């Protein structure tokens, strides 16, 4: 088959080079917008006023961690936000190395290789090498969650928004049954203890996912319930981002524990004229919102939108590509 | 190659390759020593050496020659007999460029004595490695330079207390060493400065020991490409790299060298191109010496990171 110049890129789904080389120039393309734009909106920012009203998008994330903060709520610095940006900037530059490097230099297809290459190659029909892809991405996911819950115990603990203090915190929960009756009490909990509390039992469940997906294989009824296809795989990938940008609209709807609310803005309202949105109990009047609102927004609209695609791929991949033309005799 | 690649066709004879090199060389002592020269004569000593536009007087300073307490200038002597130096220097780089241009052979394979041994292709690593030791010996020759000047050769001006400091106790441990890479566009002092360059002094006379010692493994050369435009496509992003990052450490740091040499601190300016304003004003509306040097080198290093492009471009397929 063939594709235009204006969607071209399906010719990814059989080249595994450029298949790598998209993904990773594309994570260069978020770690650099991770760098770049917080050392280049640090000169709007203003610690005299709040964080909530000028408009401030990303700095809001790093003083959530509870680096640069202390008794009630007010920044004296900026380099916490220098070496976490700095190590972006690093990142971003390693990363759009190998990127460029798999662009370039790398051959497309990896089946073709001698040394650790051919044994690389992933294709559309395996459920073994794919399994082992997943496991890998699972362990380093899961490794990211011992990074947040080693945030809790390394550097003075997270930041609480009760309190007003940075604690460090040293209570973990040893029991799971409160863990399944956590949903009634999505971000309504009122307590920043049980938040590292529970990412420690998923962090463990992504260990335990990993190693799962790393020594066996789907049993064989995932070859039935499932589809192996690129544009199936990503349906399910696009519902999966689709469910976690809703429920992280809904937190930065609702929680006003994790965000702070005196840094992100106040705690909103859920409401609805031609589309649903959120807005502030606290208007501005320059055309502007604060930080919740605009992240909340602005995550309902992109995890919609990518539903939207899911639905898109899912239809593509299970043989539904024209069939409306038999309305009309 | 018809008159507008030229210089490309001695990239393969590698025999007047040297000629055109020391020929660059004696052409940058010559600007060096010559404009150090020309700015001596159109040097005023009660106004700012940042509102007239000196460059390279004001890169002495920083050295401490003829300079002395409270930002004054107390001659000019050591500056004319340092772009003395520099420019016999230039003249016998001129003269071995003439040397190697006529007296030497196209190519080094005729000779029979003792430089036979000085020959390169763009096919052997052990060659180009032993270049590349023997230039970091001569990097780090000159960083301990830098080190003896600063102990036991003289002092260097600070622009916490303005005056000419010698300076004591440096930095003896590698932690903060490390830690500069947090701060590294504000070292906010100067002994940190001198002692991290003893540092990168042992780290680079380490690296030019290692290179030279030891022959090059063989793990890269299936990795990089060993032709002569993939490693001045290599040296060209690293130099560029380095220009970028310099012309930010020029914009913001005044204290690296002191301010009154070279004016206010420069504020970026990022619209549809990025560029460094001042914040006073002048009446002929020329910059700073700052603003010109922030912003030719950010400009020069992005031209520069573009040329790399290119050269990479043409050294693959
Ligand atoms: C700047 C970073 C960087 C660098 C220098 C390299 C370098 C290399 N990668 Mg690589 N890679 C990178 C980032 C990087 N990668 C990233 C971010 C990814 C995505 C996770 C990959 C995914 C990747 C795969 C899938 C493969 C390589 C392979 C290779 C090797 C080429 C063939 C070879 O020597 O083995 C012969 C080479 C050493 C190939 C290889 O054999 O090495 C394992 C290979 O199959 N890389
Ligand atoms: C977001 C991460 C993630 C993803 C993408 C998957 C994806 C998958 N898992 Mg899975 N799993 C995960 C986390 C994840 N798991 C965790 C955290 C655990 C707890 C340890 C498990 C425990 C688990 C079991 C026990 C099984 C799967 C199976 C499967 C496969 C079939 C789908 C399914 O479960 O239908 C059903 C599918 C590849 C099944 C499989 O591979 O065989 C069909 C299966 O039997 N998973
Ligand atoms: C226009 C592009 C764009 C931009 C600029 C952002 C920007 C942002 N998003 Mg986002 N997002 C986008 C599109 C975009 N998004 C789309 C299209 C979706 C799908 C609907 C989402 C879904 C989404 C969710 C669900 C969440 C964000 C969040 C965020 C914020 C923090 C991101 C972060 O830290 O993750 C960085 C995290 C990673 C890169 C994960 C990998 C970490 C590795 C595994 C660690 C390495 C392990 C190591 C060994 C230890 C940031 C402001 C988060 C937030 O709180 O803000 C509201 C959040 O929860 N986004
Ligand atoms: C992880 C996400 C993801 C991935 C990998 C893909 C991958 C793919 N999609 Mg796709 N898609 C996605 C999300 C994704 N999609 C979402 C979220 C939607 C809903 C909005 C769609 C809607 C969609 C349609 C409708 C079609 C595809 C098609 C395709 C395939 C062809 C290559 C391509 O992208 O065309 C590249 C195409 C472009 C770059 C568009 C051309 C330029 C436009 C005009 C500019 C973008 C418009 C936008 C308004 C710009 C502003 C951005 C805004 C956020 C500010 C390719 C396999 C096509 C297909 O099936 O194969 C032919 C196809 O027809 N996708
Ligand atoms: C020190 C760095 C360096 C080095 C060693 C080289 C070396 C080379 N380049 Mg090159 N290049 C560089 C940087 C460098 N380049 C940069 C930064 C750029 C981006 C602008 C380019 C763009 C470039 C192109 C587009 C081409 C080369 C080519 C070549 C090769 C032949 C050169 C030749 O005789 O014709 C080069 C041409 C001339 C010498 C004559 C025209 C040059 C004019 C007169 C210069 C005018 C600029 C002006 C005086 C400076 C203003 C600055 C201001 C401060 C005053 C040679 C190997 C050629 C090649 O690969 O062969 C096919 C080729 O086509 N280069
Ligand atoms: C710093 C500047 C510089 C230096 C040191 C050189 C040096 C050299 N050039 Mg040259 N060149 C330069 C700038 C420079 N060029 C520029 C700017 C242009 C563009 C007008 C050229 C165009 C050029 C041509 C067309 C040729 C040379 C050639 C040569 C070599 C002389 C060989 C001989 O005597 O016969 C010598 C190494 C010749 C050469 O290498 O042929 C063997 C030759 O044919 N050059
Ligand atoms: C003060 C300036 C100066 C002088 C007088 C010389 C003189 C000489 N150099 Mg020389 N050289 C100089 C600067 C100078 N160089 C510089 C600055 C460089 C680095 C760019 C070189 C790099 C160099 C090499 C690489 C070689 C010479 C060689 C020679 C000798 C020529 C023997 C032969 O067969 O010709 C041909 C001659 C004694 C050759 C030799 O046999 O001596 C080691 C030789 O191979 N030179
Ligand atoms: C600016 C100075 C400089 C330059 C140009 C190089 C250049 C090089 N080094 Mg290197 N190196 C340096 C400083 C430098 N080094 C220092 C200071 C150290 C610490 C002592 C090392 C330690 C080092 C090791 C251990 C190795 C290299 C290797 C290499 C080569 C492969 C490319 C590379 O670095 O991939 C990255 C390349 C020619 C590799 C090599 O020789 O492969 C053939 C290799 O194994 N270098
Ligand atoms: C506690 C806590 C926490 C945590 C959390 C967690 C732990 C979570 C989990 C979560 C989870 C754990 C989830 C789950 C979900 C699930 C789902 C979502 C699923 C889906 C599925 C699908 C969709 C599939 C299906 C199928 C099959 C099976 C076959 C047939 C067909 C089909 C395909 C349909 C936090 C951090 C917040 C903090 C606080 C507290
Ligand atoms: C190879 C070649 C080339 C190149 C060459 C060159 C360019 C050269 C250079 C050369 C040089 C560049 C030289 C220089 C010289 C100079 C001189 C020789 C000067 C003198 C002076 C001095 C040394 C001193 C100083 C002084 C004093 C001390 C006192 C007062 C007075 C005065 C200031 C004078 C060309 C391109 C052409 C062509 C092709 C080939
Ligand atoms: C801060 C400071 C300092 C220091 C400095 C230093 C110490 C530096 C270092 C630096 C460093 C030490 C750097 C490094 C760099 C590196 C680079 C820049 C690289 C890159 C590369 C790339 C990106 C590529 C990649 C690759 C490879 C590697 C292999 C093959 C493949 C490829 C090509 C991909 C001082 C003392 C002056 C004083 C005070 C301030």
């Amino acid at each position: 088959v063939q594709y235009e110049w204006w969607a071209g890129n399906a010719r990814f789904a059989d080249q595994s080079g450029l298949f790598i080389a998209a993904h990773v120039a594309q994570a260069a393309l978020t770690a650099f917008w991770a760098g770049a734009f917080t050392l280049f909106e640090i000169s709007r920012f203003d610690p005299t006023q709040a964080m909530g009203d000028q408009g401030l998008i990303l700095l809001p994330h790093l003083a959530t961690l509870g680096w640069g903060v202390g008794d009630g709520g007010q920044i004296v610095d900026t380099y916490p936000y220098f070496v976490i940006g700095s190590i972006h900037l690093i990142a971003s530059a390693v990363l759009g190395a190998g990127a460029l490097f798999h662009t370039l230099r790398a051959p497309a297809d990896l089946s073709t290789l001698k040394g650790q290459g051919k044994k690389f190659h992933f294709t559309w029909e395996n459920p073994q090498q794919l399994g082992i892809i997943l496991g890998h991405h699972l362990l380093f996911l899961g490794a990211g969650a011992l990074l947040l819950a080693g945030k809790a115990m390394y550097w003075g603990g997270l930041y609480d928004a009760t309190t007003q203090t940075v604690r460090l915190v040293s209570q973990p929960t040893l029991d799971p049954l409160v863990i399944y009756g956590y949903q009634t009490h999505f971000a309504s909990i009122s307590s920043l203890e049980d938040l590292v509390g529970g990412h420690i039992f998923v962090g463990f469940l992504l260990i335990g996912g990993g190693i799962w997906h790393i020594l066996v294989p789907p049993l064989g009824w995932a070859k039935k319930v499932l589809l192996f296809s690129g544009e199936a795989i990503l349906s399910y990938s696009l519902g999966g981002i689709a469910l976690a940008g809703f429920v992280a609209a809904y937190f930065c709807a609702v929680n006003t524990l994790a965000y702070p609310p005196e840094f992100y803005g106040p705690p909103l309202a859920i409401k609805l004229g031609i589309f649903p949105y959120f807005a502030d109990t606290v208007e501005l009047p320059m055309h502007a919102h604060t930080s919740r609102a605009w992240l909340a927004n602005a995550h309902f609209f992109l995890a919609f939108f990518f539903l939207q695609g899911h639905l898109w791929h899912a239809l593509r991949a299970l043989g539904f590509d024209f069939k409306r033309v038999e309305q009309a005799f």
